[PDB]
């Protein structure tokens, strides 16, 4: 029952969808664990808890792009469990941007992983797509967080972490 | 470190709350799968899709108003695997509103025992919290999926599934 | 053939609603009854004819979102006769707002019973509809009559109840 | 204690007055539950309940215009018990119609007769009053759920009353 | 002289509105000391100065509702003396934070009394009255100033307390 | 640790201030007694009921900003028991109004002796603050309450009285 649609568009590459999805679900995941850990009473970070939750909805954002991809291509969405978050707590905002880089770097490679099973097949069009949509953003957030991770060195613990708290809510 | 928020608030109800936000994630991944399975090019219903993909983001919506609620009541959110859903196809239009009326219903149920767990402690607030911001819209969800099966019965396969996925993409 | 839609619904509780419905189309056509006998020639206060038809109407609109409501848990409506109301012609403007507040007190009962009926049920849902919809109108109803007619002991029979007339098309 | 305003008003126009409004509320409650029947899960004809619900208020609306005449012409309004409806489920959709034909019909004999009494007295507002207010408006109705009829016995039952309902809905 | 209005409405719940009055009043009373003493020379923190005369205003609210709950149910209000507050100085910022934290689950404790006495007695429209009025706003209130105090903690004395000052005036 | 903003500022005056406020709140609570009291079901005077509430907020208005004045003098607030009102019920709004005139000279005197603690000392600011913002309002007030006594004599009891409160309530 091969798709109408389906033209060069490899096996491998269609598994590596399906695996992307679960990674960026996976992501997102752990960006809503976030979210709600700075809107703990006991951390009371709003400023991070609306950076996590916008990022949240950004992976989120990210699998479905995936999935209407999968689909345009004539390949079949196959889900699987999306595994909990690495911690229930995520201590510090520099802990838990130190953890968001750590995470995107996750998800870049993987991307750039399926860029090469996709080239490996002349799927000129995927690379494309990926390179687009997907590789520009991680460098881009990439360097965000980074930024993100130097400023709260900088500004230190206590007062500092309030302040950056509030530039992350403006 | 019992939390400095915390006020009639029962160690039960606090695992109930976090059991339910599992349940309204997974209800969110069904419908996510939903939503894509009737993107795919040989079912290509795409008033269903928006259908399964809004209730998709509403499931959504109320698992992080859960994770706001234990916060404010000094819970502590843990969050467990989202396991995938049932299946990976849902067949006809019919057969996907069949499947989300036994969802919402589960949910619901779910949903009446955590009402019971409160209650039984006297947590009138948590209660009232559950009666109108997810009780309320459980009964209407059922009602309003019921009246869909109902007139895809009706319509009958073919033509008429394809006037109701107008019906839904209006 | 038990509603697809039925879930914690009780036999008792669908048949209290058939009840609470005949009521409320009861306290309807009697004030639909004094909106006309205060029209009269004889009578011709047209202050107390309003505030009686929009009485009526609202008693109208609440016997139809009761029945909204049950067709929302899949219960079923069954109609009876509507009694013709107590008297045909109901005396002064005080005198009708006695029977009012008579009136209204007995619808307000009637739910109290059907509040007890659903709670024994563990209706969860049932208990907030008829709180949020139904038993905090009867307090602010019977609070409202109960000032007409305590105003209307004190502006006293003819100019006083011209007045208050006036009050009342206001 | 005749009214001051009574000339040239027979106590036959009177009563039939009287017999017509509880006609009137009569056909109100049986389009009523037309109403709230084709609002049931397993019926889930929305356009139908909307055109019912609306022959209701337009009912109501013609029983209190008559209750208004009675009282400009010093008759004295008398009600009498509004008898449940015939049925308490209605069919398919041309069943309903069907029903809904037979009842207009018996509405305008009734009237007609109304207008026999009142010309036999040469009440010759009355007749007016009756023809301008009544008698047009049930010809234009009769026609319209003909029409009604005669376009559901053409589009069938299934897909062709859901197109219908989608009509009435507009 | 029982009041025509009351019905279902118990002595002990009366006189529950009673005292959860004066409470409400302490309350508002605190409030405004705390107010004023953050608008001293010598302490100088007009955001406090802010954020507790606005609580102070929504104490007042809340009795005066209750007064008039009092008098929609046919209670009687019965006012005792206002006592005047624990302190005449508040100390620090975060000395004045916790110590609303503790008034405000004072109040909440002695409103979650009140709701189980009008519970015990089945007045099921009380019950909700204090839920979607009272219950609610404590639970948010509590979380509020939890936050509130943990940001305290986190900005220190001296140039902290300036900072959230100015958030608190914003 | 006198402040650092005192200069010829009393310790006389600043107790006599202190004293002022007490007096203020209590006219504050006098009046809401007397605002709830016109709203009972057995009273129901509305325009009276808005007249002292809108007094109440008039003293407790005037209390705030006698706090306010004494830190711009560098005094220190200290606040007592505010004592119930004189009286539970009020009688009839002729009754009230009596009172309030007794109520409003008391505050009155209050203020002119407080004048004459701070000329004493001469505290001519304290004297300019005193008249322009405290006794001229108090000749206004006596006088508009004693016109408002004036006209209920001339309108009696009944619907005289009925008629004055809606003209308080315009
Ligand atoms: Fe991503
Ligand atoms: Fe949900
Ligand atoms: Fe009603
Ligand atoms: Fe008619
Ligand atoms: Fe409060
Ligand atoms: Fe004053």
């Amino acid at each position: 029952m091969e798709s109408q649609c389906r033209q060069n568009y490899h096996q491998e590459s269609e598994a590596g969808i399906n695996r992307q999805i679960n990674m960026e679900l996976y992501a997102c995941y752990t960006y809503q664990s976030m979210a709600y850990y700075f809107d703990r009473d006991d951390v009371a970070l709003p400023g991070f808890s609306k950076f996590f939750k916008n990022s949240s909805d950004e992976e989120r954002e990210h699998a479905e792009k995936l999935m209407k991809y999968q689909n345009k291509r004539g390949g079949r969405v196959v889900l699987q469990d999306i595994k909990k978050p690495d911690r229930d707590e995520w201590g510090t905002g520099l802990d838990a941007m130190q953890v968001a880089l750590q995470l995107e770097k996750t998800v870049n490679q993987s991307l750039l992983d399926l860029h090469k099973v996709a080239g490996s097949h002349q799927d000129a069009q995927m690379c494309d797509f990926l390179e687009t949509h997907y590789l520009e953003e991680q460098v881009n957030a990439i360097k965000e967080i980074s930024d993100h991770i130097t400023q709260l060195k900088r500004v230190g613990s206590g007062l500092g972490e309030y302040e950056y708290d509030r530039r992350l809510d403006s």
